[PDB]
């Protein structure tokens, strides 16, 4: 059979719990659901080949669910990833989000945390970069980095917490972030292979601190940076002297020996303001 439509048509007539003489005559049910699964997958594939993606993703969803009615949890989630891949590649972020959410539900309940995390991250990423639900992207970037910890795979766990920290700084949870940064610093010196990146944590931690108008903590955290950090100093001052011009300048300068990335620019404007408001206060 080569018509996805037909394949799917049969896929339905078959993936149904049998009863009566049928149940008796015909071998087990799961054998049927698998048979149904295998049908949708065959359709999903023809669709994928044809570049109809949303139809391939929608096809896989069916297959996946058939697969779990057959009790092949792994084969299922694996399939959910396939559906996600399509819905993603097809720009259907909403459905691509669903798809993953199942794979994860499974990978998680099935105890496969390392693989869970892997997708928990992607999920967060789409949640963050596309749908723009930062409040939920943060939740994943956290629960994902958390699993990586147990798996003792530090490296990755950090990649999460930064995506996590950076992003809370925007939503304005200034200290929680400077905290996550603190932790990202402590559990990053035990690895002399991270040394280089450790500057940004400090600076970023200080910037958060200043943004919360806590210039002491910043001054402190700058000192601790003795066991970039030079630009933080010039800011801990421009602030301590309500001069939204020395600051507004040091940033202008620092933008030469290191163009500022969106984050810093956001956070830095939130600081320049906290100064002006204090001048007109």
């Amino acid at each position: 059979i080569s018509d996805p439509v037909e394949l799917l048509k049969r896929a339905e007539k078959k993936g149904v719990p049998s009863s009566g003489f049928m149940k008796l005559f015909s071998g087990s049910d799961s054998y049927k659901f698998e048979e149904a699964a295998d049908l949708c997958v065959q359709a999903a594939t023809i669709y994928r080949l044809r570049k109809e993606l949303n139809l391939a993703g929608d096809s896989f969803l069916k297959a996946a669910d058939y697969q779990k009615k057959a009790g092949n949890e792994d084969e299922a989630g694996n399939t959910y990833v396939e559906a996600y891949k399509c819905f993603k590649s097809g720009g259907n972020s909403v459905n691509a989000v669903d798809s993953l959410e199942n794979a994860i539900q499974i990978f998680t309940h099935r105890g496969q945390f390392r693989r869970g995390a892997n997708f928990k991250f992607e999920l967060g990423e789409i949640l963050e970069n596309d749908l723009h639900d930062y409040a939920k992207a943060i939740d994943c970037y956290e629960l994902a980095g958390e699993w990586y910890a147990q798996d003792q795979s530090v490296a990755l766990s950090n990649k999460c917490f930064i995506k996590c920290a950076d992003l809370k700084a925007l939503d304005g949870q200034y200290i929680e972030a400077s905290d996550i940064y603190s932790k990202l610093i402590k559990s990053s010196m035990g690895n002399r292979l991270s040394q280089w990146s450790l500057k940004d944590y400090f600076l970023k931690k200080g910037l958060c601190q200043l943004a919360a108008t806590d210039a002491v903590a910043a001054a402190r955290t700058l000192q601790e940076g003795q066991s970039e950090s030079n630009f933080l100093k010039s800011l801990i001052d421009a602030v301590n002297e309500g001069d939204s011009e020395q600051l507004s300048e040091h940033c202008k300068e620092f933008d030469n020996f290191m163009r500022l990335d969106k984050w810093k620019i956001t956070i830095l404007n939130k600081i320049k303001e906290s100064i002006q408001q204090q001048e007109d206060d």
